[PDB]
């Protein structure tokens, strides 16, 4: 019972995770996922395959919640940690035939994992927040695995200069708001920068201008046509010349309803609902910028950029509820219409849009800007820069050894297993070549044996051995660090089970 | 699990490559297509059989996508992308056998199809707008495998003539609207070229002229007859003798409002709507063309070659929203009954018309027009026309040979392997015969080994070699370079997907 119970459940997580073990290295292939209904997707990294995924069994549940609370952290150590939980799964399940039971080599763990923490600490460096040159190869490096055949100069240039605006000023807090627009094209791959409001919304009647200079944007939500609620205290009718007298009047009223807006110093009108097209002459006789359909996800990076209040009436704007901007335009870029605000005042937020030529193209891209920008806000606020590229690892691996034989006992065989389970991850990056097979681990194992010799690693774009901080490639220490703490923590929550139940109570 | 769902995926895919392998040469066999109700369908091209056929499979699916995708481009280079692709996946499946697994094959491909690419720019010739007796062999060449028993001389006369009208003033937008008819007739193969506006609509009522020299068109669109609409004014009555003379004034207005058109200079009267035949004497007492239900296809050509505006109501009507026609015809030809307007004032676009004997044929020119004229409006615009007959691969491979000795290592097997992939088409183009075999190929590969001769190829209407741009075949390069590079991405999304999974979670 003890025995049986406790061999299924490894099995059963051993399955799912070499699931996403090729799904590692920069140059590996994709997984195809098919449905009921029949939607053929194709998915290269692994956040999405364990979301995905039948979870009906109980071991294949677990792992995925625990791998889902650390994804939303820096979203970059997910694979790599469910890699490294497989490989210390299936070295601690060759451990369980010398009749030992899973106790020490929980203990072997805990302590391992301390002395890896401690020793990470020691092997990075310091990058203070007057570089440039060093805050290039971490975007570079972040896009590999999505697309290196169009995304490897362009989009490396782009990402520092935008998100380089509110974290060298401040570097502790810079959660700013950014928005990737899914949109096609005719373009190969054209990448643009948007110093200000974009809005995705057309518009039906082209009898406006879009050319305002020095223009103010001034936020107005409902309660401005004739109907748009409900009224509870009903009217009568007395004679038939006042009605039309009353309705005649309120159509008026807009007139001197946006004469007033004029004088308060607005040429710029959002609305949350749509304009009719009756209420357009009397804005074009002034110069006011005609919009309708303002998206709240829209509207609200207005009160923080520009600078202005909201309205819930019609009749409370004064003065001080209006806005500034710069130029206001409307152009036809990749087949649909956009609106282009130029020019606010507070450049917080940025808008990156991203035009291919098919459908899956862009959305390549959206799963790769996210992806990019987690790991530059924790290198300001960090900088423990390590050599990445699967170097720590064999570093830690070399240290390890020599650390366990300082203790006696059964938790030695755990510290090693631990040791010897980190040199999984050049063996999955190497896998996906031809020349490497097992020559590579053994040559890059021997060469850390000196004194120096620590930033070399290895690189797939060549086949030889040199360093890493060279090239590239400069992946932080935190996502190794929780990569780690995950893995560590994941494999505990299946050998302390042993037996299952079951019951016919909820909860 | 690595190497079980990789041949699985290849087995698929290629049973639907080798499809539409018979389908490629000029004399090939058709394809009997049959459904649930009893639908008896032949097909000859290979763009239908890949929309009717099973896509149960998900491997048989993505490559349809994409040869869609390249087929609204030129529409020529559909079929042979796919036997190219399915020549280089049944090639790279053998090389899997010496345990290399998919990855330097893909870096081979696209190493040799930037060469590929580089190479058959250098083959080319100048090509300018000042020739004629050129432009005539691509569009007799274009049609082989529709019907070449009456369609080899007469429709290679007729579609340059009718092109060539505003390619050679603006070499480069040349976006018109060609419109082929499917109507039946009683001759064996006549082909009409209007040079005007053609109506396909008859009447019923035989009571009006349909020869008016000089005659003007005009416009007008509903709002016309007493009643087509709704009012939400209500109105009463009080005298009976008040609605009877109401009445009578709307049907005398009548007479007054065709007099103004006559007056304002207009003789063409087409409408959206049907005509009542109260209202035809007032048109033939001044000489006016009566006409009614007008399509909007058929109407949409009449504002840009004409010159007119329309009219939404009645009153609405001046001086300036008037055209100007040549000669309305109604005549009956074929059966039915068309009305033919010639002498328009700018001939932008043009119609023809051809006629069959069953229903079976002149379809058949219909999906042959379609694809005579998209080899026509890239050849202005490009001018790199290379020799056709499949003579540019076998000239390619004489070249990667030599050119894949320059590199060490695993990756001149990839470009060896898809520079004898290239041999495919001069194999297909051939075994429709029987006295070719395999004795062309060998005889066609040693001829290119000298200095010159580039232009041989391989013709199925003599037997022996010779030159192919004296014959009549020049393939343009655009069809080769789409489909080179439609077969090289398609090869590569399959190959890179190894495992498979499944979920029960939309999208
Ligand atoms: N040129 C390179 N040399 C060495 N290693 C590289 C190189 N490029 C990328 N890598 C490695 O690839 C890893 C990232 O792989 P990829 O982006 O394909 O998926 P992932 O981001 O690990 O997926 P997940 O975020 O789910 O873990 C990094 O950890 C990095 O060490
Ligand atoms: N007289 C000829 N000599 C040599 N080759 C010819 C001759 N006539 C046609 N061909 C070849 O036949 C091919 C066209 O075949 P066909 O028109 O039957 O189908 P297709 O247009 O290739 O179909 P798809 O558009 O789906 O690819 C051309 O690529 C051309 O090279």
């Amino acid at each position: 019972m003890g025995r049986d119970a406790q061999r299924m459940n490894i099995l059963a997580g051993r399955i799912i995770a070499e699931t996403v073990r090729s799904t590692l290295g920069p140059k590996g292939m994709d997984k195809m996922l098919v449905d009921d209904l029949g939607d053929v997707v194709v998915t290269n990294d692994g956040v999405t395959i364990l979301r995905e995924m039948s979870v009906e069994h109980p071991a294949a549940k677990m792992l995925i919640e625990v791998a889902k609370t650390q994804e939303k952290e820096v979203g970059d150590g997910t694979t790599t940690a469910v890699v490294v939980a497989g490989e210390l799964l299936r070295k601690a399940e060759e451990l369980l035939d010398q009749n030992v039971h899973p106790t020490i080599v929980v203990k072997g763990y805990q302590a391992a994992a301390q002395k890896a923490q401690e020793l990470l600490k020691t092997i990075a460096c310091e990058v203070g927040a007057q570089d440039k040159e060093i805050l290039t190869k971490i975007a570079m490096t972040s896009i590999t695995g999505k697309g290196a055949e169009k995304a490897k100069e362009k989009l490396a240039e782009i990402i520092v200069e935008a998100v380089s605006a509110v974290v060298d000023d401040e570097g502790k807090v810079d959660k700013d708001l950014i928005k990737i627009e899914k949109k096609s094209g005719a373009s190969i791959d054209d990448t643009e920068l948007i110093k200000g409001v974009l809005v995705d919304k057309e518009r039906v009647s082209a009898q406006m201008p879009k050319k305002v200079t020095d223009a103010k944007i001034a936020l107005l939500n409902c309660a401005i046509e004739i109907k748009e609620t409900e009224t509870d205290a009903e009217i009568r009718i007395t004679d038939p010349a006042k009605l039309m007298e009353f309705i005649e009047q309120e159509e008026k009223m807009l007139k001197d309803m946006v004469a007033e807006i004029k004088a308060s110093g607005a040429n710029v009108l959002f609305c949350q609902k749509g304009i009719d097209d009756l209420a357009q002459h009397y804005l074009a006789k002034e110069g006011i910028v005609a919009a309708r359909r303002v998206k709240k996800s829209d509207m609200e990076k207005l009160a923080k950029a520009t600078g202005a209040n909201v309205i819930t009436n019609i009749k409370d704007l004064s003065a001080q509820d209006l806005g500034d901007a710069g130029l206001v335009e409307e152009r036809k870029i990749s087949g649909d219409s956009m609106i282009f605000v130029e020019e606010c005042k507070h450049p917080k937020a940025v808008t990156m849009l991203i035009r291919g030529t098919t459908e899956h193209v862009i959305e390549e891209v959206a799963r790769a800007v996210d992806d990019a920008v987690g790991v530059v806000g924790c290198t300001i606020e960090d900088g423990r820069i390590v050599s990445g590229g699967g170097s720590t690892e064999v570093e830690l691996s070399m240290k390890l050894r020599e650390y366990a034989e300082g203790i006696s006992g059964r938790e030695q065989l755990a510290v090693r297993a631990f040791a010897d389970a980190l040199e999984v991850i050049p063996r999955t990056l190497a896998e996906n070549a031809g020349l490497d097979a097992i020559e590579i681990l053994v040559k890059v194992r021997a060469a850390h044996a000196s004194n120096g010799n620590k930033c070399a690693g290895l690189n797939v774009f060549t086949g030889a051995v040199e360093d890493m901080c060279e090239n590239g490639v400069v992946e932080p220490l935190r996502v190794k660090t929780q990569a780690i703490q995950s893995a560590a923590e994941s494999t505990e929550m299946l050998l302390r089970i042993d037996d299952v139940i079951a019951a016919e109570k909820l909860r």
